[PDB]
């Protein structure tokens, strides 16, 4: 009845949109609700798009109203458009997490500032849980879906003030019930944004270090709790900002390491990268795969550059929950994509990508 | 197979908000409906705001129609703006009441004026039983959701042209139907607007007495309707409008005892009151824990200001009918918050919070 | 799991509204589809409204399209409003009949002109059945829901192109298939959108003349197809228009008799008739019950004004399906209520009344 | 579990419409989603009209976006405008098929250009396959509703650069997932846009010649994709464009042969051929029955000129999929009508029309 992975991860060889953004921009149509934070989650049936809503459209213009300050989560099914009709309003909340046990939605959000920054978890209809900052706030949750094994969710979550002395813990919750918490040993980096992904009873995670590292740091964790910090052992960073290729190395890539965008590395072997076309623009999407791993000297082979142009912002990782025909674990990632717009600036739509087992070719999505 | 509450309920030491009513104001989208004497209810999945429709937004004003004196009762769940698309039309009524028993939603409406006032119940999708004013009219329901208990649904229906000679009766109902109703001893008083919750067996309200009372009466009554009027002890009136605070004791606060507004006291060892931040004027919104229980002398300890300066409305119990997880009943109110529209009048909207077994900082909702 | 009547109709003591029409006018919001020709038909859960569409409204006026001229049948759920996004578009169609016989929709609409004519059939998704004019032509459909009884539904068929020579069949359909037919004998009358409901496993309907009666025709049959034509013996016709009240005869009232608007009788003991207020012109609605049916001399016990001053239109039976609690046959009615609007002319919304074996007062439902 | 047809088709007479457009133009409302390369697919309950989308409507104009090139597929039921709230995003392509074997949706897209061009396939909510082009490329799909028997699904794919070199191939697919496929032998012809139904285990489809036929070249294959390829042996040519008349033979032809419209041929016996009313403007729509069949003199028993004057594009079968009650198998066609809209060009609609055992008149539906 509690969802599982399948017992092994499909062999990727590709990655095929699943999802484009809706192709707003310059203009959208009224009654859009505009997000921010956004990720995916799926149940056994479809997945979703949970997201911190921001504003509304009307004749190209933010309607005036509360909601840029008054934060909210809502969730969308991926096929539809973020409308009034469309979208589900479900807690308040700054940050985010949300994931699907087989049974019900386990849902966190953050609120409050600071000092009084604070935690709640729903499981279903019901509110089961709270907890309270405890090294200064903000408390913060990752803006991508928990994981959850028979029954069990595992999510990241961060505290304190600052990057350069971050925390950042393990929660493992049951019905939206803390049972124990694990804080990390990162001493020396920041692990913010946490985006992961579950395969063989572990859970695997790609952080965002916005103080001291340009490469992606990676965690690895049991269900027990047991786990380990890992540093790519290649030569190129993917964090943005981010600066040029380096000889191969466990080190950190302190160049440009301040600041950050969540994204992923699909920790397998082969492992897979993802980061911008340039390290001198947001732009463009490029996969790499490496057969020896993210801990190897990173020698790639089959390269993917799934956007040239087109401005690109966060990534992450989520997996469908509910196929029937395939017999291997499959995953995906989720891309906001930057859009233009004339009376309201900047947008991000989400699109997603899912691996294949076969080779493609070389598409550019840029259209 | 029905529901029934918890033997005991969970402990309250704070109030988080489990829904921000939707961020409208200064503008507002088109087509929403606008809704008065709304109050919340929920079935064994999700939870819904009920109320009479008055009147449909367009381009920021009222569009002319006769909404507001066909008055009529709808439900929208609660976490969609309530449009033509997300709204259903229940039934014609000037007040009603709604509550889900496991199986099937109990709706009452109370429609006519004066001595052809009738009381008219739906079970599921089918008229089940109505019933006529005793005594002269108007019959009216308590716009706050009924408690249902092993199936059945309790109501307090109250009577009479004049708040100095009302009356009011609890009605049992099963299916819809109408088992067994009791006529309260209120002589001295007037209990409108009851707004109750439910524990082992018991159910437990708080009305508003409009005719000569600043504190609010308090009902407890068993299943088989054996009952007692209690009235606060303490010295500090819950009402609005009411005086300022005075000695405690058991004794009605008649200084500006005539008027009031729906409103809600946790009638339990601790107690919680809630109320306005001030005598003056409608503003904020303030909880206060009274150790002792509600006829003690009312010594405060835990006090949270929800809102300091947004203007607040009425205020009811509602209790989520899925709760599978915990052991104690969990406990919830809503709340209208009132906002200034560029044309069209101010609005209400409903915000919700739900009790939590754990303090949280004082955090002002205001902003 | 063919749905049947239940064995006895309840019992009428008076009728109560379980749907008011939708408030609009003088306004309207956009984007709501303008309908006529409607009725209600329920399935075993809830009750839609059926309708042939005629516009589009847009800024008050009507979109410019071809909808009035292309006429299709569509269905919304009586709880909605009938917009793009709740209403369904159904067949082409220029009148038109349905009902849910426990498992599926049937379905039947007519169109093209004069000797062109056809009827179409749909059956779940699928068309079953068609057949053409015998009689010159134009088919005609009633209007008004069809009536199955355990798989058998039956519906009245108009065909020829003079009033004064009209004909008309009852038709048996199974699966959407037709099985047989009956040319009833009506010569000397005109019977004209036929409302029928069910119970005994007879089927009554009431027509409309529109050739010679200000009285209403009545027809009585069983699944066999034998069957009754009959004329009411009181003295006050209930077709509109018509002339002045008269003496009890089961003579035809030819006064005013040519023309006519479709409307019903409760054909029982006690019987039921319904009529505009008065013979002048289209305004309020008034129920009034005679004992001893509608062949007695007339002689009226209860007389309900449900309307007063609102103009009303057309009118017919419907019968809930799907009833859980009442062991007895609920009877309902659906009523136009006409709403003039400032810039796309008279419109009309359906209310909808069920009779009630409980008590109700002479409540006025205008204002 | 799985759907196949009846053994027998059902006899057609005559073709009535079951739905017409909705009849925008000059006029349409706001937010509507424009299509292009459209068709009808059913599943055991509803039928969807699939189509790539291309605009947003909005104030009479196409909203400033990047949806004409970034090309999606989209699913609306049949009897719903297209709207943000009524029409699923399925994935990315520029052309696609789908088809429901019972259980699940068949998608297929195709997606990049020339030598880059790949299909995806989806079964139900998961990607299941994909191929590359085999001949330089653009592959391209249908856009008509592929063809599923038994739980195997047919579709014809086609490839190549050039109209006088193309190429094409039956694939087909089990689980959304290819087990074989077999490229047909087409040298001396072109054949695009094949639309197809099934009857007695066999799948037949009419293709377009857009090189060098202006007669409509006719596939005919089994499950084991045997198969053949075969003229229309009349004198008629129902391709637009075309020349006129000619003596009847089994010769293409060639005049005007080039260019080329989706279009469909009944290859029964009777069989029945459409093409527009004028032959050198696309305007009406004309169904022609050839008792002795395709490859017969082609000597014309009945006609029905549907249109005379609206202009008319692509029309292809479908085959409603939960005719549960018919014992034979049942044909109907869908067909753009384009209209003249005042703020954003020619848009086009879809008609459906199914064949029925009856006669009709010869019923013009322009009006
Ligand atoms: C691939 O298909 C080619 C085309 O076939 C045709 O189109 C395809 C789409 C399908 O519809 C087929 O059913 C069609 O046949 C094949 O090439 C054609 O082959 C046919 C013979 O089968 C040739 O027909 C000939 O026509 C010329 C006049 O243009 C005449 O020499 C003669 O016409 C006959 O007409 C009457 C029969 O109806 C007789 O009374 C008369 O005496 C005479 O026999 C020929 O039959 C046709 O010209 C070819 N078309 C083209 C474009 O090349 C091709 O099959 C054959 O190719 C031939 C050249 C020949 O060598 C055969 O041995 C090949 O198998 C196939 N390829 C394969 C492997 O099957
Ligand atoms: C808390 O983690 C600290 C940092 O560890 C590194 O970063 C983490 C985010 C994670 O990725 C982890 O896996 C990774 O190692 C620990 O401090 C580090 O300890 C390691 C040894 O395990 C040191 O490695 C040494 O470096 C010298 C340099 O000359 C080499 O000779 C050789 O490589 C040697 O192994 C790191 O230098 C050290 N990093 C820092 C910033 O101090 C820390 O564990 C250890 O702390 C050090 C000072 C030492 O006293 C050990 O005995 C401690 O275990 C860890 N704290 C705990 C309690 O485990
Ligand atoms: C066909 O029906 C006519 C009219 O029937 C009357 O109105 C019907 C709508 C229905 O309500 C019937 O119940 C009504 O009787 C009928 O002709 C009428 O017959 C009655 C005698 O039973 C006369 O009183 C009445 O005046 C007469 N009306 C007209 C306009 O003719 C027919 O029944 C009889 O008609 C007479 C003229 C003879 O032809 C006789 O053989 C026939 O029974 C009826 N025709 C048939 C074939 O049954
Ligand atoms: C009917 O009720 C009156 C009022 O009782 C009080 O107010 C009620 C709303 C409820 O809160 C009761 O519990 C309160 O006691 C009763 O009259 C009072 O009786 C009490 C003693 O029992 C006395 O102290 C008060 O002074 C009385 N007040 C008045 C106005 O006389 C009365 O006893 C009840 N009648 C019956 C039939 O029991
Ligand atoms: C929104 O409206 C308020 C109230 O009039 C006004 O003070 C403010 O300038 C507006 N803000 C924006 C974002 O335009
Ligand atoms: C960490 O960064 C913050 C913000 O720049 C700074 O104020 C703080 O003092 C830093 N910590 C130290 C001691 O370097
Ligand atoms: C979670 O709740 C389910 C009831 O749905 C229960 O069976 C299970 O034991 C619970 N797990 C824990 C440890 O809370
Ligand atoms: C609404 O329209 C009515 C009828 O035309 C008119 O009497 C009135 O002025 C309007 N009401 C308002 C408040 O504008
Ligand atoms: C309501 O009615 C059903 C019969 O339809 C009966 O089985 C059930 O016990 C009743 N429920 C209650 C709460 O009385
Ligand atoms: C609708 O538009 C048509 C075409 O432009 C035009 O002929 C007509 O004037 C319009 N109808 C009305 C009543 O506005
Ligand atoms: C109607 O359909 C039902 C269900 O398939 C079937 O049992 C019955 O035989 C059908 N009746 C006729 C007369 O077609
Ligand atoms: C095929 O078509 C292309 C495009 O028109 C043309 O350039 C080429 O010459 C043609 N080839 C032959 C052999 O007909
Ligand atoms: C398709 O899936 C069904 C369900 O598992 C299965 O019965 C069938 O064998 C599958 N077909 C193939 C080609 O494996
Ligand atoms: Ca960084
Ligand atoms: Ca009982
Ligand atoms: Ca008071
Ligand atoms: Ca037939
Ligand atoms: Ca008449
Ligand atoms: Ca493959
Ligand atoms: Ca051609």
């Amino acid at each position: 009845f509690y969802w599982r992975a399948k017992s092994q991860m499909c062999e990727v060889k590709g990655w095929v949109p699943t999802h484009r953004g809706f192709p707003w921009g310059p203009e959208l149509p009224g009654d859009l609700i505009l997000s921010r934070r956004a990720y995916v989650s799926c149940d056994l049936t479809s997945c979703f798009k949970f997201f911190i809503a921001y504003g509304l459209s009307a004749n190209q213009h933010l309607l005036n109203t509360s909601m840029e300050w008054e934060e909210s989560l809502y969730k969308t099914p991926i096929g539809s458009a973020s409308t009034l009709s469309t979208s589900e309003m479900i807690l308040p909340g700054r940050s985010s997490s949300a994931c699907f046990d087989g049974l019900k939605w386990t849902v966190l959000v953050a609120n409050g500032r600071d000092r009084n920054s604070f935690i709640m978890i729903k499981y279903g209809e019901e509110v089961t849980d709270t907890f309270s900052a405890s090294r200064g706030g903000p408390l913060r949750l990752p803006n991508s879906e928990c994981i959850c094994i028979e029954g069990s969710c595992f999510v990241i979550v961060s505290d304190g003030p600052n990057v350069n002395q971050s925390v950042h813990r393990i929660y493992e919750l049951q019905n939206g019930t803390v049972q124990r918490w694990k804080q990390l040993n990162t001493t020396g980096i920041n692990f913010e944004y946490s985006t992961c992904y579950t395969i063989n009873n572990l859970i695997k995670c790609t952080g965002t270090n916005l103080w001291n590292d340009a490469k992606r740091p990676l965690l690895r964790f049991t269900k027990e709790l047991n786990y380990q910090i890992v540093e790519p052992c290649n030569g190129a960073p993917t964090d943005f900002p981010r600066g040029g290729l380096t000889t191969p190395s466990c080190k950190m890539a302190q160049e440009k390491g301040e600041g950050g965008i969540q994204g992923f590395i699909l920790d397998e072997k082969p492992a897979w990268t993802s980061k911008t076309k340039a390290e001198s623009s947001q732009n463009g999407f490029v996969l790499e795969q490496i057969p020896n791993g993210i801990e190897s000297e990173g020698t790639v082979s089959l390269s993917y550059e799934l956007f040239s142009n087109k401005r690109t912002g966060r990534s992450g990782f989520f997996q469908p929950k509910g196929d029937l025909i395939s017999g291997c674990q499959r995953i995906c990632f989720w891309l906001e994509i930057e859009d233009q717009t004339v009376g309201l600036g900047m947008i991000q739509e989400l699109s997603t990508f899912c691996g294949i087992n076969s080779p493609v070719q070389n598409i550019n999505w840029d259209s």
